[PDB]
């Protein structure tokens, strides 16, 4: 299998147009695209221990989550230098699927809406982040869920009392931004996401919307797993995770 | 004591003009400020639970850290129409110290340095946000102090070893942003503050900078405390505080 | 009738997407829309005599042509504080249809064609200000029905001498803005508005554009009675003009 | 008297730093400066029938306060082609001192301010633009002087009662836009300058700001007609003026 | 023939749509479009020498590739108040026909396409310029063929050895800056244009580009000067050339 | 001598503050500053080729005149990984000093304003680019030193005869912009630059400014050889250069 080939795979999952503007998908490190594959690496983050741990294991092809950067840059120092040096003189390619891996059918949205069981599940934003519909059932069973398959200490902002067969949004990753708690709270009752901070929470507890955080991590590594097991049903390659 | 008193004194302590670019300092909602003044509130957030509970408990003049709003609005609906409601009816004043609180000498940022009492403490900004100096003692000595006056549990991103004798960057409230890791990476070996999140996490850990998150909210009621009774010695007037 | 009612109906004669680009049209200031409405006060400007004449005159619900506020602010005092604190006190709604109202079908622009009965008339801008077609008659034909209709002293920019069936570009409120001047000037023989202001005369006497400022407030004022006539006609509440 | 020796006088009593930033002003149209000038036309406006005039007099060198043009163009066609044909066939040379010559010693603003003797007089903005201080006497001895220098029918907006001794700030122009007003409402009781229009109009009125619009013209050719007094007593050249 | 009807034939043949945007195109200077013209004069540029030799020519319409203006001014001095005279004191009509005869069907770089007999020729850019195709044969014939028909001496930047049937593309004009180099590296395998600089040269060496700089002037004249005999054969009009 | 030593030795010379805004000097690419430094490359640009001579000849620290990146990248492809990859396989550290090497004294500028020995020179630019002053001889004096120093074959735009003793200004680099003509025009009879282009000649030839294009390259290299014999006289290892 040849590295285009991997990458012909991942985008018919995961289109690239489906990204959001600006988003920084796609080849992120790398040069011949003929090369062949013996080791796939999968990791949420492209960190320098992540990028450490595929030279150790021989990794060929490391896909990751996010990607290496998000703002340009035109110099070549400190972190990232060591980065690339360890990317470069192993010839490993570097490959990210962001928001368009967020987004697509089967992505990490939809593993979210699929483990809570949403009925008539919505995309939440247009573009189209997360997912909305109704859970049915009670707000425990919903936590109990989240314990279970995602997190087992998510914080949760309760500002209100949750009725049976409530509107359940969920978002992967960064979801719990002030504007975003603003507009959800217009569309669902409880809004489960992560990386929650001090205005966000207080703006939570005034418009009335629950927010658990689940985590940033946690909510979108569910979903990176299952997408390790189609890569594994499907690719002739061994396939292993680096950060999780 | 008239309100103009008040801000007078205030702004004697605090001069707006050590605010930053942008900040929404000063008068947030009032007309009359020859009002006089029996009872003083201060709190963190002008939420609306803060502007609840200050018309229930009859104070005639709200102090607040953050600014009631950030970015401008030209239409009233929600939850700005209920705060304003409460603020209008009973007339109550609200007043902001944002970042000038922060900076100003003896504030938010000096508070945190005299903790610990910082050894030669500069600030960590050009503008001039946080602190920074050397802490006297083992890393130990640092988290028992900011176990025992800040935060019981704060989360400590242990990115390195560190020595005795170390650099140490204070900033109450949100300093924990991407770019100010990786901006207090080159100047400290330890950086407290608020509001971890996942992608600063990552990157603290890469440039071996430790970072303990003491959350937004407790790193700055720190400070607010202190100021707290700073009002009271000095003014003959009945105050409370009301998120904190 | 309860408030959304009333807004439902004026929404159907003057749909808010008509409206210009950055336009703040809608829901000014209110928060319950099933209120129900036993007054309802129509207005030119949310001035502060106005919204205090609204409070005297018991108005539940308080219609405007022009927006209270163009520009979002941050702070909320002065002149602003005063209207808000009326509006919020006695619960009052205001409510606003700018360009939305002068662009749609029988609105401020079209009463004001009907009213020279401009032959084969057309919107002047494509967005769709102002109305330009043939007057049927002399300049001092068009001139009287002015002076006996609109405003008994116009100002006259004769840049020159007119002739019979010419065409008559009209645009109720501000349009005598130089840019307007320049647009219109290729397109009309004389130009009927309001807010004229030197380089704007100037500018009409070089391109030999003949303007009639009949001011702002009676080009806006002859159009908003008609609505007001609309409105008595057709819905079953008490309705009065506070500064028409 | 050459051109460019007309051009340094006008400069030593009016220096172009003066002028605010982004204010077209200098030589507008000329290439010789070497030209000699037997006769100077003055002007408010470069308007086409100014121009027109100035070919008609034999004018050599045409002085006008308000520039050519303010928005850059990289098309001839129309008004500026015919004005600038005119002005070419005849090397007549274009100069202009506009907001610099508001804003100098003894001009524009000076001249309005030492007509109503200001008592300690400062400039209204700090770029400097207009003149404020107290008028000492009656607000009708201050409109008996308004009614026989400047303009015999001044729009009057008499928001509130005028104690005697009130602060009058006066600019020469358009300074009756809805920020000016809003500025100056918090600088002076009585505001004295040109070009009101309506939403200026209601915001002095909610302001309690007395406005007085003696019009864009009269309160700068008052001025310019001072200049052109001190150009005749100081250059030996015919001087002429041509819109006033 | 009316200057209007000379410029309906030059539009029909390259409309002015096609232009890209921000493209200066169009009427440069003039008033008069029923204005009969018995001359008409073609340049590459409407430089200063070309107007004087137009001027002494007797030429009523100048026909120019190049616009008079790229960048709007708001003052005429020095050579713009020049050439401006010159063109407005014999009242001769400025007009340019610039990318949308670079990118027109028979336009500039069609000519170019052709000269080379390019097969499957396609448009470089979207917008349209340029055009892209393969060249049959050796790349001594190509160069042969530009040394006989457009430049005796082009720089040739030999980044590889070229096959026979290779990839030529073509851009009249400024073509050979850095951002274009990259993209058409990208494209083909040989590019001929002009205005060859330092950066854009090293770049060329390393992408493997081969460019051949045969001169802005020469590779726009070649087709200027087939656009002249169109205009000769189908005009019943004297033409003559002013800079080819 | 380490890195750090030799970055502290060049700084000292040619300090980074000189630089104009947004110009991407410094350190390029490289990590550990303690490198011991056998043999130093300078090169005027950090080419592809450059870097690839750089790696054959055992090159530890290679000095650019230009910057790597101009404009910012994120993501890692063809050329750039190439260059990369080299650097990092041999952690070959990559300074530039851009535009505070052409300010600085006895810098590129410098070096051209003492060829030809000008007198009184003064900066060009306020920034402070470029070198003016008077040349003390006749024009084929200048010619003949540029010829046998600079270039042999100078393209020269011989816009108008120059007198002896003529004002000179030289600026090492791309100079030839349109608006650098325009600029130098006001201040200099000839003009000594690199990279000339069409539409800069044509202007050149209007304004009356004799332009010399001794090229991008040997404007800059003429500069380079100095600061290479400046380096080999004061640093104790060896120094080759690579594309001079
Ligand atoms: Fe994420
Ligand atoms: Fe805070
Ligand atoms: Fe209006
Ligand atoms: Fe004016
Ligand atoms: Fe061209
Ligand atoms: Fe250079």
């Amino acid at each position: 299998m040849k590295a285009k080939e991997i990458i012909e795979f991942i985008e018919t999952f995961a289109p690239k147009d489906l990204a959001i503007e600006g988003d920084n998908i796609g080849l992120q490190v790398g040069d011949n695209l003929d090369k062949e594959i013996k080791k796939l690496g999968i990791a949420l983050d492209p960190s320098l221990s992540v990028i450490k741990k595929a030279e150790k294991e021989g990794v060929d092809f490391l896909f990751t989550h996010h990607p290496l950067l998000k703002d340009p840059i035109r110099n070549f120092t400190g972190v990232i230098y060591k980065k690339l040096k360890i990317l470069m003189e192993n010839d490993i390619i570097l490959y990210s699927a962001h928001t368009n891996l967020d987004i697509c059918k089967n992505g990490l949205n939809d593993a979210l809406a699929e483990l809570y069981n949403l009925e008539n599940p919505k995309p939440l934003y247009d573009n189209g982040l997360g997912r909305v519909g109704i859970f049915k059932g009670s707000f425990e069973e919903f936590l109990e869920i989240t314990k279970k398959y995602i997190h087992k200490n998510p914080i949760v902002v309760k500002s209100k009392e949750v009725d049976d067969n409530f509107k359940l949004a969920v978002l992967s990753g960064y979801g719990l931004s002030q504007s975003s708690i603003k507009y959800v709270a217009e569309k669902a009752d409880v809004y489960l996401s992560g990386d929650l901070t001090h205005h966000s929470k207080i703006l939570a507890e005034e418009l009335g919307l629950v927010v658990v955080d689940a985590t940033h991590y946690s909510t979108e590594v569910f979903g990176l797993k299952k997408f390790k097991e189609f890569l594994s049903s499907n690719l002739d390659l061994e396939i292993i995770s680096l950060d999780f």
